[PDB]
DNA sequence: GACCACGGCGCC
DNA sequence: AAAAGGCGCCGTGGTC
């Protein structure tokens, strides 16, 4: 490539390197734009970004992200990421699709500039002919990195002070529990530490042990082991809360007050595009998609995510949102029924469960049930199912086997998932994003076993993806133009911010883009809720 | 100071 | 732990 002074020509490929990985944070090194064989670096990095109209190649929304940080409106555009994710899902880094689709990812600006080109048009290339996922690309992805660049600069609030004085609390309350421990330990260790922990409660104080990890194949001291022996021995309890107490303050209440940015005085997430087999989004660096929710202090922990003064969160959530897509998929009409009667499986799995009253259900409850619901959809065995639920191994059974013949289709559907799988060596969703699984031919059960488990799967999960990424991409403009932002997307829930003023009138269009995203047999439902922080919002 | 594997566990 | 699927981050232990 021809050295060429900066600027580049337009609809060039930019190449830059960062000082770190997470855009928000991150010093930009360098920059470099490529065209007609050429390559342009930029003198000065910072000031040579306001020469561009367009952020063009590899990572396009991390240097979109750090342009917004300046304040300049520069949106990505074409990403040869985006293209290999969508021809294989299991392409997720720049080092491996470079390796894969000619070249190789570097540390220097210009030469990234070239990959990006060259990338560019050799995976353009295969994906002539694919039209289902071309159709992906213009119309979800591409648009939808856009979107996430916005929400990406734009950050949530967050009630600093307040976690600060919950950890003081939180500490003295984990020492009284590992206080309790080392005396019925008859002598301290270190409670952090699961080899330890082991020898204490399998030798020293010889408790039965219940199973053996993966890997290394030691005593396991999991959360369902303790559970196991809650019985057993007066430290197993101490222990568990041990555990909860230890896990949000280390995770949650200690880190995410020091990520608060200094110019924004926001949180700042990054929502990745490519780093999942089924299509979903992920989260990280700090991940806002596992914020904790379940338990009180996960509450309290949640309660931190708060508007901005004079707005209002918006949450919206999809309803039972994976089974609806099942019954479209599977054509079930009892499943297909349940939903047009406006009937809710969680809840009446956790009136089962709890044996109360469709009324007597709460939340947690139902949240209860969900992880059974989805447990043994997927593939749940009936031994584990039983432990879950405390049941016999038979009742257990039974619970799966009328869970099935209610509805008779989904089974059928999850064979013929599986052979054509087979077949053609992938699965796909709704609109054709694919997942190559190739071990549903293995030769061992467990690895083939295994596999038939993440194929069936795939479609279902990765359909929801599709609808909630292609609703976020029909509603960022409406949001615009009302003078409301898109924050977090956790899956199938959307947090907004809203001014208060308008927090009623943008919820109630939220609700209606995203249940009319794209009309199934079945309708979709969306929970919406207002309030001044996260925890308040979702009810 | 940085890797990693591992067990473990938070959320969808 | 166990035939749920999909993620990312923690501390420990071990290494470089
Ligand atoms: C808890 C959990 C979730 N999910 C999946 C499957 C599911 O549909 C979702 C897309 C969203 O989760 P959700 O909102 O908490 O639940 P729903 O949307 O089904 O119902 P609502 O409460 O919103 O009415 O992730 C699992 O696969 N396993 C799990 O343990
Ligand atoms: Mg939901
Ligand atoms: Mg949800």
């Amino acid at each position: 490539l021809e050295e060429a002074p900066w600027p580049p020509p337009e609809g060039a490929f930019v190449g830059f390197v960062l000082s770190r990985k997470e855009p928000m944070w991150a010093d930009l090194l360098a920059l470099a734009a490529a065209r007609g064989g050429r390559v342009h670096r930029a003198p000065e990095p910072y000031k040579a970004l306001r020469d561009l109209k367009e952020a063009r190649g590899l990572l396009a929304k991390d240097l979109s992200v750090l342009a917004l940080r300046e304040g300049l409106g520069l949106p990505p555009g074409d990403d040869p990421m985006l293209l290999a994710y969508l021809l294989d899902p299991s392409n997720t880094t720049p080092e491996g699709v470079a390796r894969r689709y000619g070249g190789e990812w570097t540390e220097e600006a210009g030469e990234r500039a070239a990959l990006s080109e060259r990338l560019f048009a050799n995976l353009w290339g295969r994906l002539e002919g694919e039209e289902r996922l071309l159709w992906l690309y213009r119309e979800v992805e591409r648009p939808l990195s856009a979107v996430l660049a916005h929400m990406e600069a734009t950050g949530v609030r967050l009630d600093v002070a307040y976690l600060r004085a919950l950890s003081l609390e939180v500490a003295e309350e984990i020492a009284r529990l590992e206080a309790e421990v080392f005396r019925l330990a008859g002598h301290p260790f270190n409670l952090n530490s699961r080899d330890q922990l082991e020898r204490v409660l399998f030798d020293e104080l010889g408790l039965p042990a219940i199973g053996k990890t993966e890997k290394t194949g030691k005593r396991s001291t999991s959360a369902a082991v303790l559970e196991a022996l809650r019985e057993a021995h007066p430290i197993v309890e101490k222990i568990l809360q041990y555990r909860e107490l230890t896990k949000l303050k280390s995770t949650y209440i200690d880190p995410l007050p020091d990520l608060i940015h200094p110019r924004t005085g926001r949180l700042h997430t990054r929502f990745n595009q490519t780093a999942t087999a089924t299509g979903r989004l992920s989260s990280s660096d700090p991940n806002l998609q596992n914020i904790p929710v379940r338990t009180p202090l996960g509450q309290r922990i949640r309660r931190a995510f708060i508007a901005e003064e004079g707005w209002l969160l918006v949450a919206l959530d999809y309803s039972q949102i994976e089974l609806r897509v099942l019954a479209h998929l599977s054509g079930d009409e009892n499943l297909i029924r349940v939903f047009q009667e406006g009937r809710d499986i969680h809840t009446e799995t956790a009136s089962w469960m709890f044996g109360v009253p469709r009324e007597a259900v709460d939340p947690l409850m139902r949240r209860a049930a969900k992880t059974i619901n989805f447990g043994v959809l997927y593939g749940m065995s009936a031994h584990r199912l039983s432990q879950e639920l405390a049941i016999p191994y038979e009742e257990a059974q039974a619970f799966i086997e009328r869970y099935f013949q209610s509805f008779p289709k989904v089974r059928a559907w999850i064979e013929k998932t599986l052979e054509e799988g087979r077949r053609r060596g992938y699965v796909e969703t709704l609109f054709g994003r694919r997942r190559y699984v190739p071990d549903l031919e293995a030769r061992v059960k467990s690895v083939r076993e295994a596999a038939e488990r993440m194929a069936f799967n795939m479609p279902v999960q990765g359909t929801a993806a599709d609808l909630m990424k292609l609703a976020m991409v029909k509603l960022f403009p409406r949001l615009e133009e009302m003078g409301a932002r898109m924050l977090l997307q956790v899956h199938d829930e959307l947090v907004l911010e809203a001014p208060k003023e308008r927090a009623e009138a943008v919820a109630r269009l939220a609700k209606e883009v995203m249940e009319g995203v794209y009309p199934l047999a079945v309708p979709l439902e969306v929970e919406v809720g207002i309030g001044e922080d996260w925890l308040s919002a979702k009810e």
